């Protein structure tokens, strides 16, 4: 509670001033990859275990793509008190990504707008990365602390479907899930990918790849989608993830609207709008996913998520786990035990034994 408003009204606002978003992101990776981190004492109960994807989270509450892209800050995250970790978007190739800027703050919203464009060290240099703590992950995992693998596709591929089979074949053995990202905003064509025919022929191929790995190296599969899609691309989707068995869903990516009422002067920035102004856009996304699947697909709910009871409000839409990042950059590391001292507090006031109680509990009023 010190630290959290420390970091709140002192230390972040103080950081900001001093730097860009670009340098202030890449000095968090370096600060979190050495564990130079707050005492995350906050101590995770039973009532936020959740059994999903063929895993035990310790927690509900993960760290979402695009922190980490190159898997350089894996075990500083744990500390952290991450419940599960998302790494990349990894591109076949190394790759530079957009020019500098690329990343604009939106303090008076509470939000990011982000291009990066899938600047990726590649998949060679990833993995060999992942196999020096492999054992440590094996080890972290069956402690109830997962490893995902965000998967993207290189800027000139002529083959997006070959980028991402590339993925599952190199980083799939190394990853207790894999998210095929269909959805950033900032690589051209790539959204385009969520569509049907041509959606069931990419993760046919993604599946068939996935299924010939070794059992024991065998991840999950997800799907992360963009806020942006039509009810024709919802159902579109909901149709080929029940027809393929695609493990989940990852809901949502940034967002390319720009909702009225944005204030900060960078609002106009081409990219992706992530914190506060996708919160609820997101759990709409979740909630309509949630239903066109009948609860049986897990959810991974994403966008906005700042106290308990944003990530309460995603787990009542349908999601079985949560993903956070702007609100990280806001804050700063205190708020991952905020938010599950906060969500720990409302599941017990609402009447839930635990998180597992809570999902989809709104399409049962
Ligand atoms: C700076 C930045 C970089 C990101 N890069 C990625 C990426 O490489 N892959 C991806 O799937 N999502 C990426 N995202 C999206 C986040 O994973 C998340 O879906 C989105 O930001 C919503 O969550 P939030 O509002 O808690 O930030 C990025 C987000 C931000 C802010
Ligand atoms: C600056 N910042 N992230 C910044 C950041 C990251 C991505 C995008 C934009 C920004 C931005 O500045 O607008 C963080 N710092 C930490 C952190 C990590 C370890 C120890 C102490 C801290 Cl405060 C986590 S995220
Ligand atoms: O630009 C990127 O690398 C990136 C941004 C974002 O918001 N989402 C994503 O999937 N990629």
């Amino acid at each position: 509670t010190g630290d959290e408003r420390f970091y709140a009204e002192h230390l972040m606002p103080t950081l900001q001033g001093l730097l860009d978003p670009e340098s202030a992101h890449r000095l968090a990776v370096r600060f979190t990859s050495l564990g130079l981190l707050p005492r995350a004492r906050f101590q995770d109960s039973d009532m936020l275990e959740v059994r999903v994807l063929g895993h035990k989270f310790r927690n509900p509450v993960g760290i979402a793509a695009g922190f980490d892209k190159h898997g350089e800050a894996v075990d500083g995250l744990y500390k952290m008190g991450f419940g599960f970790v998302e790494i990349g978007s990894v591109t076949p190739k190394p790759q530079e990504g957009n020019p500098r800027p690329r990343v604009f703050r939106l303090p008076e919203d509470q939000a990011v707008i982000n291009r990066y464009g899938f600047n990726s060290h590649g998949l060679s240099v990833v993995e060999h990365r992942l196999r020096a703590r492999q054992q440590k992950q094996a080890k972290l995992t069956e402690d109830g602390l997962p490893l995902g693998v965000n998967l993207g596709k290189n800027k000139t591929s002529v083959d997006a479907a070959e980028d991402y089979a590339e993925g599952v074949r190199v980083l799939g053995p190394l990853a207790d899930y894999l998210v095929v990202n269909v959805s950033s905003p900032n690589t051209a064509g790539l959204r385009s990918l969520q569509g049907k025919a041509e959606l069931r022929r990419l993760l046919t191929k993604v599946l068939q790849e996935r299924d010939g790995l070794r059992r024991v190296h065998r991840p999950a599969v997800l799907v992360k989608i963009a806020p942006d899609l039509t009810s024709q691309d919802k159902e579109d989707i909901a149709s080929v993830v029940k027809e393929l068995g695609i493990d989940g869903l990852i809901v949502t990516n940034t967002t390319v609207s720009r909702p009225a009422g944005l204030q900060g002067a960078l609002r106009s920035e081409t990219g992706g709008l992530s914190g506060k102004p996708l919160r609820d856009l997101s759990t709409q996304t979740i909630r309509e996913m949630y239903a066109l699947t009948q609860g049986r697909v897990p959810i991974i709910g994403v966008g906005g998520v700042s106290s308990g009871q944003d990530a309460l409000e995603k787990i009542r839409a349908g999601a079985s786990l949560v993903q956070l990042y702007t609100a990280l950059t806001f804050w700063g590391p205190p708020v991952v035990g905020k938010v599950k001292r906060e969500l720990e507090a409302l599941l017990k006031e609402q009447g839930f034994g635990g998180v597992t109680d809570a999902i989809g509990a709104d399409h049962r009023r």
